[PDB]
């Protein structure tokens, strides 16, 4: 079903990029480039069913795209300041902007709907996981490592929002020169 | 005279919690108990022309609960604190909580309308002004009060993301925590 993921991939990149309600359905199949396999695919649940498998599926991108930067680094500090700088560089040009991989949709559909709230919260935990890992690989206990997990994590999605409002990655660059100082 | 007032306020309130494209006009109309004062006082133009008012709108009150709260403190790592703290309780319970007053409708609209981009660009940067100004009277430099003052902006906006998505304040007290070795 090579068109499955084509529905699949086309409704995570435009989740990303425009949101939840800027996505239309109408939309996710005239980019896909297949015949109807949508309801066929994601049968008599629509679009919330579609989203939801679209977050696990950027939620992977995003987690194996960290994971990366951490095994880049034996330096926890230095890795999880690299992982900034690569996603502070998508601004520096309006045409490579990705948006907020699962941090709009999420914010947009929380209070309407648990079971996309119920996702975003479970890949959120795998990315900061991806974080808690890595320090826990270097001393520090389970409960800090997790702390500082969900901490890191949210800077960035703060710094990635008021990157892309302000279409300049100094925000992102900003919380990477704090990684230190928290990390300590 | 009044049922300006009456549009504003619901549009602001409505767009800071379900986002820009959720947000109809004829549930702004619905719910403002204005009478059909919407077209009239944003002479048609629309939904965009509105949401450049609501964002501006909701730029004021926060701008205001800011100040108020950097006027609480003579020590600006605590007035920051206080600040966060209050921001983090609306999420205490359900009914309480307010979306993301402009960083949800700014991550939606980026990428198209470099008028509501603009807007609330313009917003934040009178956010972080507030935040500058009580370090620049407290000694610290205007370089680094500003840099501070999108920082710890863009921290807050993060943060609200998560404690909206996982429906917990926490993410917020976390960040709280941090300001202590950040603003040194």
């Amino acid at each position: 079903g090579d068109s499955r993921e084509k529905i699949l991939h086309t409704a995570s990149r435009l989740s990303q990029l425009q949101g939840y309600h800027a996505t239309g359905l109408n939309q996710i199949v005239k980019e896909s480039g297949a015949p109807k396999g949508s309801l066929y695919h994601f049968f008599p649940n629509g679009k919330e069913e579609l989203a939801i498998e679209a977050v696990t599926y950027t939620g992977k991108i995003v987690e194996h795209l960290i994971q990366q930067s951490m095994d880049e680094s034996s330096d926890p500090v230095e890795a999880i300041q690299l992982f900034i700088k690569k996603t502070a560089s998508q601004f520096d040009n309006t045409e490579s902007i990705k948006g907020i991989p699962v941090g709009l949709l999420a914010s947009e559909t929380a209070l309407i709907s648990e079971p996309l709230r119920t996702v975003c919260m479970k890949v959120f935990k795998s990315w900061e996981a991806v974080f808690a890992r890595k320090l826990m690989e270097n001393g520090f206990a389970e409960e800090e490592a997790n702390q500082l997990g969900t901490l890191i994590n949210s800077m960035i999605e703060g710094g990635i929002m008021l990157s892309l409002t302000n279409k300049d990655k100094t925000p992102l660059l900003l919380i990477a020169e704090q990684i230190p100082v928290l990390v300590r």
